[PDB]
């Protein structure tokens, strides 16, 4: 017999243990240790009860790599990238991915090392970008004489939220372009009816969190060059280009969206997202080294790399810098196309899937990026017992999320419901999400009343 | 017989006789085309070979080593987007979880159950959090009162970690810089309070400076503010920056009176991947209470009953260092994170009294309260030295370590320091062997019959 | 719920929270108690740390890489002993295959389908048994001639690798060297023959001289020892160290006539733990014929049909590097062999090429016929520059490199060299991080205002 | 279809391919490549069909590490010890296992370093050990103006043919002492007979691979030492302890064998036997410097560690110098006796239900090492139709090597069966072993005529 089996020894089964019957901590840090066995199932455990990451279709964030590029970032859990000193290699390979990006985007810039940024996602790099703006339209109209206490920019109502936290933490004011059913993206008239001596920057999304469509941003560069030429605000573009900007240079290489336009001074991206690397990695670029203010950066030789010190966080994991060079070398430009190519036919094939049901419409027929939106087709929504929000629990139940929600100003009355299609999800995963949906359908119609979410619609 | 595509990546092709391994990576573009899985992992694997090995990076204070089971979780994790609070709602209530165990390690009084508080990914986000919102408290005291408030500034040591100077830069704030000397190698308050005025946000101590390893006497600058608090009525508050005290403190010294105990300290940031022994990127910021959160910041959601504050300079983020995190509150506890912080504190305090024996070296301070210290030569050693810290740098880098020689700041700038921080999974014997290569490179320097460089360049 | 014995060792500790960890390691007596394994582990573990990383040690010959099959396949063989031939008759038949087939790539004419050789740890072993049946055919031949045979040497250049010095000094056999020139900068056929007579074993040219990369040419030998032979009738065999050569030459010169092609050579030997591409412990001997191993050295045992040489210095081993070279041979073939040493010479060639581009370096030849070649300072450059190649071994040091500088034998002790081994998993892209480096290094050196103690040392 | 299924593409199934319909090469290396996967399994399969390592009785060879030296060694297959500018911390930590082996044997040397080096066995070890020791002899003769050029050594005839090797290859004759059953191990006075002004020294045995006995070294100590003050020839001892080494200290420290006696100068031993390191390690140390000659050997400093580089082997796997601190400071001197305690112990236990069987008979009572050999009782074998040769047979037709043999001279009519228990080796696998030799005797007990070796026995 073993006394102390039940509180943690070298017999200890954790299922038999009196740790195991207890909570886990809700406020306080236990007073004692327990064995590791313990430990990890009890956090592990927790993680069981919630959407499985590759059933995740709401989230636009990477959640399947290959083998060799999860053993690769896992090896580098204990790497922090700012030690930059101590490893310059990282920082070399960081300021590397830094060029393969910038010349994604067809930079002119001339300098062998790229002027960007390393950032966790869009959102350190929109605010890195907004910034920059900030302080480069600050300096002009203090040499002008004219006040720079009241900077706004422009965006459409289809933003994504860093934006709002980026008029916030700083105090500058968001003017918002709304959507209408004839103009589902960015309206480049619109936008310039809010531009004055106080727009900082316009701000173009390359698929839209909302609706997965891209915001024309070359119709937005004439409309402000005019404009520009016309009062001499000098207003530039930054392109929050998240998930767009790893799909338009292998997909749509001749859409002119990004450096190859006069005014797109800055673009940023999510690297974690369409850039096939896993949470933790975002990057921005500039057109040249004079649109980063050297109030915000400065740059460091590593190993005859010049690469510049700008971000909001410092200490951080490099691991992502690693999964972003493997999947530059191991898929090349070729690899990251047919990647993206079936990411996009499979988002296209559900989209058709989709407007062959009768409850159905799509928001779009065209489909630019791996996502699309629905909505209830609003003749089958005045009659019917049930909402979107009613399907996204019935799909729930087998485990995916599909999210459902209102659109933005001048669409809020329109539920909608959006698929992204990442990597790692197939064709034949997209049959079994058409199938589950095809039987919520079918069980949802048998209702006799309304649901909840229906009688609020009323 | 022969295999026609071997060299250019089939399924035979060993990775050393392809021609990819003849090519340089690439610099500037993308490659064309694909490679095999193989070829392209070694060719980013092997250029992390020649730098510094993690473990014998003595210059930094982020975690190097968790045990099996935490890397295991971490691992396992790693396609978690944290922000996906919706779809992963029990990681947003252990983060929340996380947040409340951290504001009862600062003894908040907030009585609230979900602690008002914010996942970092270090403590440059925290830090700046913290500041942002002491900004806009402070501009809504200012406007409410019918005074200017353009004109921010804050107060701080010139021991500042590069953040604050971030924080300053990006939102255009102005630092104020108390110096440090040999008689006042801390933040002193009284010089601090001679630099507030009514645009004084807040005064930020530090809880482990990086650049000598001590602490702002905290409880002095509270009782200072406060007399200048109740004299002038503008109000200032602390912000403690702890990125690495603020895992120390709690376990090794309960009863210093640093944290939210203190009338005036409002909120307080730390590095969970420093000290809270999480690996690269984790921080954490608290605020006393809910009402020195600005709702121009910040809002909650309910998640299954946890009020999360959304909060956040970041947005998506791997949520691995949330599992790491409570992994390690739970597999520790109390005791065992402050065996842990025994452990690095006593080989810090052995290798300072080994230092301290040495004939050319002498140290800033007698007291470690955090486990890293800083040296320098003894002056009249260094004046016929042929050699300085920056030559026993690179003598120490060639035996894989990295220990960093420096100037300190203001006042200061004279003093070429050296560091060594104490990290879990730095034990004695690994002290012991750094402690030989140190005696050896001194033993080396002190042969050479002309000056170096870095020792003229200080004449 | 504290647990008492947290810091002793239980089930509960965590290594770095724990005394064993405040505790250095033995140094002279087997410490009195145990540990647990985590912790053990971590204290012999971390001691590895602070030493040059095997892929950037470019002074080692000896394999740091092999793919993920091989390695798996020889971590699972690791308790299986060799010598065992018995319970493991099956890999008594593999090493008898791995023999053949290093025979037949040595171009052996003997008839019986198993080649007669041995199993080695490395060069050193396979060079022993080779010199040690060379001295006893000798003490044979002289015994049955009526001649003395009491004080026998062996011929030999000044680039000999210290195995021979070991075997003249445990043997107490006369090692007579042959000292290295600018003019003949490998072994010169006629000054070895005049240090020839009656008591000579045999002369050891070298393919893969350590110090310079070079070649013996063994044909000239071959052809010189021929009429030498006929002359005296002394009738001096020659034995091949081929420790690197022996598994280049078959791939990348198949008409250079060198191996058992040539009447004289007797015996050749390999470190197959060098360009055979396996993990450190193998070496191969082979003999031209049966009747060329003394059979008082040696015995046949038939395993299963395979006829099994017991000949060797060591006796129980580890078996795996048997199956990590029979695993080369079927995963490679002649082909991917061929493909791989191209890889290696190939980047070597390029590394040589940069090297003479670079104003302080010249190289020691023209030509590159192994993977890795060695060059020193232009002497113009070396009289004026304030640092040696020992100044530039040292900075590449502090970026984890191991490029070695060292004095060449007798007759070129003046020189300072610097030499580069390229081995399979040393790419292109670590070429470019190497030159790179090379090039900062010097760019450093070059300010110095005062030589450096080896530079001083020169006169 | 895909074409090259068979050839070797992604797509080929190893045991698909054509590969796999051909035989392995036996002359000549392939002409062509292999995918890992096949030459994997053509390499692997070929080691199915012999002794599993476990169930291999006869070795004396470690075939069991635990899970954190096993993974240790992997870690260091690719370091090359010989290499010590490279990795000076394994060239000390080398030097301090030195250290701990000469102070287990109760060394008096009062440096730090002791004198010893690194082997790849006892083989290596041993012609170290008499390689010194013929050094030492030649030059005391030489210094004495008498003749060096006879050399002789004195062994039992339990000897291990490492010790004929070294006679073999450095042409030294080797004296060997005869076992009888009234003497089981070397007999000193017998050993004495056969010294004269050239034997360079006596070499006891500790584990007697043929008897598990060891020969009595205080004893011979005690002879030698009045022979030596008689004839001055100053004959020493090297102790071969390959096995009994690692036994000795641990579980009878009050034996004086080791360099606590005046005239044993080195001592060998196998750490990959009862040292616990998997194959690929030895160890010999000496009283003192002045006993390893200068013409073998030199000291280098590495990080203060004075390392002495003699050794017959050079460049080698570094694993087993990890493998071996591991163990001390694993299991420390308590957890080395407790392991070679059971080992023991289960040797014991075998040996006694061994001895309670009808056909066998123990070759002595006491077990001292964990090993012991039986034969069959002269009474049953003079009637018996089968021999240890059947039931080594039987044996392995259930997995087992248990080998049987002849022992060396004078006894070469005893054909004897040893058992060997390793740490890995259980009470558990012991009564396995014992019901398949029970089993086996019944068997053989049923032939009605005489077995092969039976015959050749008549
Ligand atoms: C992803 C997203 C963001 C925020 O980016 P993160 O990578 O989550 O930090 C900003 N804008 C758009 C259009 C996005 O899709
Ligand atoms: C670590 C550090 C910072 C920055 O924190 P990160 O975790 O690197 O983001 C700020 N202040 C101090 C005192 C620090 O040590
Ligand atoms: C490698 C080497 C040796 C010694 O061989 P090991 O494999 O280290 O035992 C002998 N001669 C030459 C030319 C060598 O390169
Ligand atoms: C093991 C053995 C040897 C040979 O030792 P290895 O470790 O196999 O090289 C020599 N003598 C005895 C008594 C042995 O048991
Ligand atoms: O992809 C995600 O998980 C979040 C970023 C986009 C969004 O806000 O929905
Ligand atoms: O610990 C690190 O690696 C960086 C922390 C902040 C600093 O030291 O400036
Ligand atoms: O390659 C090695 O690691 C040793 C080889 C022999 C030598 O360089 O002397
Ligand atoms: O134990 C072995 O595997 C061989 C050891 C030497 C022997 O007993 O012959």
């Amino acid at each position: 017999e073993d006394l102390n089996f039940r509180k943690g020894d070298a017999k200890t089964d954790v299922f038999g243990s009196d740790r195991m019957l207890q909570p886990s901590p809700v406020e306080r840090i236990p007073d004692g240790p327990t064995t590791p066995e313990v430990a990890y199932q009890m956090v592990k455990d927790e993680t069981f009860a919630q959407t499985q990451p590759r059933l995740n279709l709401a989230t636009f964030v990477t959640t399947y790599m290959d083998d060799y590029a999860t053993k690769l970032m896992n090896e580098a859990i204990n790497i922090n990238y700012i030690d930059e000193t101590e490893y310059p290699r990282i920082a070399v390979m960081n300021g590397k991915c830094i060029n393969i990006v910038a010349n994604l985007w067809n930079s002119p810039e001339k300098d062998t090392w790229k002027t960007g940024a390393l950032a966790i996602g869009s959102s350190e790099a929109c605010m890195l970008g907004g910034v920059a703006a900030w302080l480069r339209w600050r300096k002009k109209r203090q040499a002008q004489g004219k006040p720079f206490d009241k900077p706004n920019f422009v965006i459409s109502t289809g933003f994504q939220v860093v934006w709002e936290k980026f008029a916030q933490l700083w105090q500058i004011e968001m003017r918002e372009v709304p959507l209408t059913l004839e103009k589902t993206t960015l309206d480049p008239e619109e936008a310039l009816k809010m531009c004055d001596e106080n727009t900082i920057c316009v701000v173009p999304i390359q698929g839209v969190t909302w609706t997965g469509l891209n915001d024309d941003v070359e119709a937005l560069d004439k409309a402000l060059d005019a404009y520009n030429a016309k009062t001499g605000y000098d207003i530039p573009i930054h392109v929050d280009a998240a998930s767009g900007g790893f799909i338009l240079p292998f997909l749509y290489p001749d859409t002119k969206w990004d450096f190859r336009l006069k005014w797109v001074l800055s673009i940023s991206v999510s690297g974690h997202k369409f850039g096939l690397v896993y949470p933790g990695l975002g990057w921005v670029c500039w057109k040249g080294k004079e649109y980063l203010p050297e109030e915000m950066s400065f740059s460091v030789n590593y190993l005859g790399a010049n690469i510049t010190q700008v971000g909001l966080n410092f200490s951080r994991p490099a691991a992502q810098i690693l999964g972003q060079y493997y999947q530059f070398i191991r898929l090349g430009f070729q690899g990251y196309k047919e990647v993206q190519y079936n990411s996009l036919q499979i988002a296209k094939y559900i989209h058709g899937e989709i407007a062959k049901m009768a409850p159905f419409v799509n928001y779009s027929e065209n489909v630019v990026n791996p996502l699309f939106i629905w909505y209830l087709k609003p003749e089958y929504a005045k009659s019917a017992k049930w909402t979107l929000y009613d399907l996204q629990d019935k799909l729930s139940q087998h485990g995916w999320m599909v999210p459902a929600y209102t659109l933005p100003s001048k669409l809020e009355d329109y539920v909608v419901m959006r698929v992204v299609v990442r990597q790692g999800f197939s064709r034949d995963m997209a049959d079994m999400l058409l199938g589950d949906i095809k039987n919520a359908i079918a069980e949802l119609e048998k209702l006799d009343f309304p649901t909840p979410t229906r009688m609020a619609q009323e």
